[PDB]
């Protein structure tokens, strides 16, 4: 029969095998080794599947070559600014934790050697820095620090100037000729909502900020940097208040009463800076990202089943009391393919409902209590919706009720399939597993003998939503009476595959015919011993319950027109 | 039987534990914790209940427990009866207890990761092996058996939260003669999950 | 990989590295940059208020020489802004609801920024109609399909709908102006991808006195922004509108006592 | 025996001071396929007197870890499920003869206990646990190799 065929592709097994093994390949990525936690720790590090990284963005990306300044207490404190102005800040690179502060502007003295200035604790074990390493082909500022002082109170603004028009280092021809150049004469702005490092508005500029005004500061910064041995120095060239912007963007005279009152006794000075420079080594001293692989394999056993027994006296064979063998065969075929199939489908649905909640997508390898190899290809998802046709419908007038109900049901199925596709990331997995073709999902519809007359649309273009293919199933068991089950399957292949909903483990059994002796009596007995077991692979399923259909058709349907609250009550 | 599913579906080759008072009653948990449940196989009417865990004592014998009056009338148990290749744990019963109130939930461990005896021989060529080690959890709407929703988890459930349990169960079976036992190795609360699918600390005030 | 054997499981072939590179570069970094662009424009300019041409000299990008800066955002409440006649016509009406809002925002942005004048100036002998790009998730893009209204993004306009799987843009539409005829860096396209290929290398590393072979792949590239224009549309509670009855939200407008 | 159910990471407990000088890292290593228990330390106590038996278990073939790839591609299983005997010549760890079982041993009886211990180990990760499941007095033998019941008054 069709119904069990759609939800479970038949798989024949040789009689000798007592179980078939499913081993799948999964590709893993995780960051560094676990190394030392006490002298080490049991590796609780989450080896997360790469297909998860197709969905979220935190799986990938690392910064492992940035030449971040690192403080050594009592050795190089004089290159960093006085920590009295700003306490130490901790940022993480790989496995290390260390303290960083903005560099002090060199004025007349010796500059800074960035390479020896950028010793993270890992690099120290990694061996002392030798000059066979070369700097990034492009370097630039990360953040620029100024102090707005008015009467003695100091406020800090971390102006993120990276990816400015004029903040990228350039090449020049003078003095040395591996030399890079940083010419920075540009207008920086302080937005009317811009917040300090602590996360608060400027109290000294609150009055200015109220009238809807912005401050523009013209800034001049220059310095040198060498890419051969990391020598480089920078100085504060010029920095002062220049002009005023408005909410609507016209310059406002500095001598105007509001501006003059707001800018009384305001002095702006530069304090620190930072560089975005990365060590572009030729062999790399970094682990970047590690790639690993495990193998997961599942067992599946095929039981034995109660035998189907015939009785017949054996010197003469009957065709009137017992017909040809077709009767036994069809009894076995129906008993197998319909009753057990519906039973296992409903049991599967209830198990998913119990374990997984409703409408919540759980991450990969997290909350599994089910079967399959699809969990390593897609996030699990289960959802159910009940349709009250009597109370949910839209109908101006009669002689259109059938179109009304079919429109509602088709909209509901569209919403279910669309939300499932969007949340599960199923189509991404389908694309990944199959190369050279990009099949669209194929949706199967199983239901009783009622809804097919209403799900087959007569007068509208859309039936399951154009862009989706469908196969309708009709079944007469009373467990499907007014019920619809939904899923994703692949009808183009006939082998166990992780993206198929289920596979029917089926071992052919040959009819045996030999005389048997029960209570010293003699007759010919035809014995059929079946064996099979309905398995599941995909932990995604959508079920819709529709009720009150008869009442809606027979009783007066009525536009639940929203009387909407325009006469004073709200 | 084309419409109803019970006309054709019958089992008469299934082993089911059977209870008879005061004569074989030490493979069954005392009925003061759960009343006996009535099940019918064939034409025999009899009561069944969950087999108890035993750690340091003797195990059970399935064949002597699963002998029904239909098999009584046919003759005493013989040695040529054989167990099938697939044996699985059907239900695992746990009780969540807090403040003296006992709520029991029947986990449908049938169709879990490794709730099925896998062929693993180390002593005999018949010894069936089970290693049921997985995280088996209770959802945010998972209703207790015997009706209604659980009350001891009402606060976590109303917040949309989910709890998880780690289960360590081991057991051995011999399909040759019916000797085997099952033991509980570790079963405790491990993690708590939010409605957004992100693990939160066990030290949170609400969770604690 | 331990350097005394070779595998196919514990050794994912070069294809795995290629896939990781493809993911990291093509998708995640680009999406991050686009959202950062949106946030920084929001902070600098504000909503719905443009600025005069050549009023920024330190704002990212170069195409501030041709078009007034403009950034705006809007929201759609499908729960309450939906009038329905028949449940067999509901879906088309929802699609028309979204499309009309798209069209009105496109027209407004075009009128304020004067894009047509810039397109006519920068190109001699051509009068090309503007091109609008549709960035959206994979749930919406089946909702820009109707022929219920002739306007799909509006007449005199060509459009392209693009999908993406990343969850951070859940039910969010991003729109802008691009140009499909160009293949060179020009101040009228949204941005260019400076991309230079690199090749991998495999060689024996002996680090902290250990033995192993490592395969290294160095990706080098960068994303850049040119056009300081973008429009963002949010769709909220789309599921609820389909889920429950949304009949005529008929406003009973008071020809009655006391009003 | 970790009956609390929280395991151990073997690559930690066995890092030698040479390795500390050598560095600090245990995560590119791999355990050989051969894993087996050296000794089971069982405490024979009665009324407050404790005796320790250093029993070499490595010479029973059921003490050898066997691979059962059913969870991951690198886990192996331990199932030591048999009976060990404490003979008359059983010696304590310090080297002295048995004292609590001296009464039976002077009567030439042999005491054997059934040991039911289970565990797991992973080579790649070093994660693993092994916990006692069932241990108990089992049966009693005489000189002639004839079983003597536990309920007999001479031994009960």
């Amino acid at each position: 029969h069709e119904f069990a065929e759609l939800f479970y592709r038949t798989y024949i097994v040789t009689p000798d095998q007592a179980g078939f093994q499913l081993s799948i390949r999964r590709n893993l990525v995780w960051e560094g080794w676990t190394g030392e936690g006490l002298s080490g720790e049991k590796q609780e590090i989450s080896k997360r599947n790469i297909l998860q990284g197709l969905l979220d963005y935190t799986t990938l990306e690392t910064n492992s070559t940035e030449l971040i300044p690192v403080i050594q207490s009592g050795e190089n404190d004089e290159q960093f600014i006085d920590p009295s102005v700003l306490p130490a800040q901790t940022v993480k690179q790989g496995k290390d934790t260390f303290d960083t502060n903005f560099l002090k502007f060199s004025e007349n003295g010796e500059g800074f050697n960035l390479l020896m200035l950028a010793q993270t604790p890992s690099r120290l074990k990694k061996g002392s820095m030798t000059f066979t390493d070369s700097l990034d082909s492009r370097i630039a500022l990360k953040q620029l620090l100024i102090s707005v002082t008015k009467g003695g109170t100091t406020e800090l603004f971390a102006l993120d100037v990276n990816r400015d028009q004029y903040a990228a280092y350039t090449a020049t021809r003078e003095y040395n000729f591996r030399l890079m150049q940083l010419k920075f004469h540009t207008s920086l702005g302080l937005g009317e909502e811009s917040t300090t490092v602590a996360g608060a508005e400027s109290a000294l500029l609150k009055d200015l900020f109220d009238l809807g005004y912005r401050i523009e500061l013209d800034v001049k910064v220059d310095g040198e940097m060498n890419v051969e041995n990391g020598n480089g120095d920078t100085s504060l060239r010029a920095l002062r208040l220049a002009r005023v912007f408005d909410k609507e963007g016209k310059e406002i005279a500095l001598t105007d009463s509001r501006v003059s009152a707001a800018l009384s006794g305001l002095t702006v000075t530069g304090v620190g800076y930072s560089l975005e420079a990365r060590l572009t080594n030729i062999n790399q001293l970094e682990m970047g990202l590690l790639i690993d692989s495990d193998v997961q394999k599942q067992g599946f056993m095929i039981p034995t089943l109660p035998p189907l027994v015939i009785v017949k006296p054996a010197m003469v064979e009957d065709d009137k009391t017992y017909p040809r063998l077709e009767a036994l065969t069809t009894a076995y075929r129906i008993q197998q393919m319909r009753n057990n199939a519906v039973t296992t489908l409903l049991n599967r649905a209830d198990t998913l409902k119990s374990y997984l909640g409703v409408g919540v997508p759980h991450p990969i390898e997290s909350n599994l209590g089910l079967e399959g190899v699809g969990q390593y290809y897609v996030r699990p998802y289960y959802n159910e919706a009940t349709i009250d046709v009597l109370n949910d419908l839209n109908n101006l007038t009669s002689a259109a009720k059938q179109t009304d109900i079919q429109g509602l049901i088709v909209s509901k199925i569209n919403e279910m399939v669309y939300t499932a596709d969007q949340l599960t990331g199923y189509t991404a997995a389908l694309e990944a597993a199959f190369s050279g073709r990009s099949p669209k999902p194929h949706v199967a519809i199983g239901t009783d003998m009622r809804l097919p007359q209403y799900i087959q649309i007569n007068g509208d273009d859309r039936t399951v939503g154009i862009g989706y293919d469908y196969t309708i199933a009709r079944i007469s068991d009373l467990r499907m009476k007014d019920k619809i089950v939904m899923t994703f399957i692949l009808p183009n292949e006939s082998e166990p595959h992780p993206l198929q909903h289920g596979v029917l483990g089926f071992i052919p059994e040959y009819l045996v015919d030999f005389n048997m002796i029960r209570n010293q009596r003699i007759g010919r007995e035809i014995r059929l011993t079946p064996r099979y077991r309905y398995f599941n692979f995909l932990p995604i399923m959508l079920v819709i319950n529709v009720i009150n259909l008869e009442e809606a058709i027979a009783q007066r349907t009525a536009l639940d027109v929203n009387e909407t609250q325009v006469t004073p009550a709200s």
